[PDB]
């Protein structure tokens, strides 16, 4: 798992014009990249996404191919991590799957877990301590902690 910032946790889609800059400088840092200029690349995550390997080589021809396989690298773990997320929890859209990630920092584990706690949580209409306690004695099995929350509505 590539070891992004806490600051830079987002989604690249989401990220900011100051969070583009915050990436080129952390990049050009963790994989002693030639030094890159924030004039170049001034734009949000939806532009710095739409820019081909030879716009990025236009912008920085020292670095742009490697700042464009990064890019490509994090893409990969992102989508790689909703697809986690669709898989323990059947029904979760490719949004709704994203959503869940983000209030987790990019953590699958807590992501699932998290969908699965809000799942079962209406059922239990208690505490959301009271929901995880019982997903978590069940080994995350939904519908075992569902039949023992409806015994006891
Ligand atoms: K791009
Ligand atoms: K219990
Ligand atoms: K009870």
């Amino acid at each position: 798992s590539i070891r992004l910032p806490a600051h830079l946790r987002l989604q690249p889609i989401y990220w900011s014009r100051d969070d583009v800059a915050q990436w080129l400088k952390w990049a050009e840092n963790e994989f002693s990249l030639s030094p890159i200029d924030s004039n170049t690349f001034e734009m949000n995550g939806k532009a710095l996404l739409e820019l081909t390997k030879e716009d990025f080589r236009y912008r920085s021809p020292h670095s742009g191919d490697e700042l464009y396989e990064l890019l490509q690298h994090i893409l990969k773990e992102v989508q790689r991590k909703i697809m986690e997320v669709e898989l323990s929890v059947h029904g979760v859209t490719h949004q709704e799957a994203q959503t869940a990630l983000g209030a987790t920092g990019g953590d699958v584990v807590s992501a699932i877990r998290n969908l699965k706690v809000d799942q079962l949580f209406h059922l239990s209409s208690r505490s959301r301590a009271d929901a995880w306690r019982i997903l978590e004695h069940y080994q995350w099995d939904l519908s075992a902690a569902s039949r023992y929350v409806l015994a006891r509505p």
